[PDB]
């Protein structure tokens, strides 16, 4: 019904605006883009599915989250793939883990605060429906 569009309309204005607040942290700039294959050549053969915050702007619009749980898992995909491709004990490494974990710690705070969870129950009821 359209009130199940507006439902859905208000879950990718609350994901975008969620998506932005990472987006400008400069802590999270290295998860703003798809990994370069020129500057990080073995990157697409590791990692099978990349992730990185500017598509999940594009999977919002595509209308491709249903739930902020479909969501997280995007947000956790980041910081999965990182922890997997930056395994080692140098600086580099541990650098981009941490942002990675800060980053999931982040959008898990800001869904936490300002989430209703009656809001992302329709949005599952919705979804176990279609
Ligand atoms: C997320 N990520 C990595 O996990 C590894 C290398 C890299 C290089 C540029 C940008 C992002 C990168």
């Amino acid at each position: 019904s359209m009130q199940e569009e507006d439902t859905f309309r208000e879950l990718r204005i609350f994901l975008r605006n969620v998506t932005h607040r990472l987006a400008i942290d400069k802590r999270f700039r290295v998860f703003t883009k798809p990994v370069d294959p020129d500057e990080v050549p073995d990157y697409v053969t590791v990692i099978k599915q990349p992730m990185d915050l500017s598509s999940v702007i594009s999977k919002i619009d595509l209308h491709k989250y249903l739930t902020v749980k479909d969501y997280l898992r995007d947000i956790d995909l980041i910081c999965s793939n990182a922890l997997e491709y930056n395994p080692d004990r140098d600086p580099g490494d541990r650098l981009i883990r941490h942002r990675a974990c800060a980053l999931r710690d982040t959008a898990y705070a800001i869904i936490k605060e300002e989430l209703d969870e009656d809001f992302e129950q329709l949005c599952e009821e919705i979804q176990e429906s279609r």
